[PDB]
């Protein structure tokens, strides 16, 4: 949980899903590494 972030796609294992970006009318997978 060092850093969570929207980002475009799906994401890493490690990186825990917080919720959900939606930026600009787009969906980024927020997830924390």
């Amino acid at each position: 949980r060092r850093t969570c972030r929207c980002r475009f796609g799906r994401c890493f294992r490690r990186e825990s899903y917080s919720g959900s970006c939606n930026i600009n009318g787009r969906i980024f997978s927020l997830c924390c590494r």
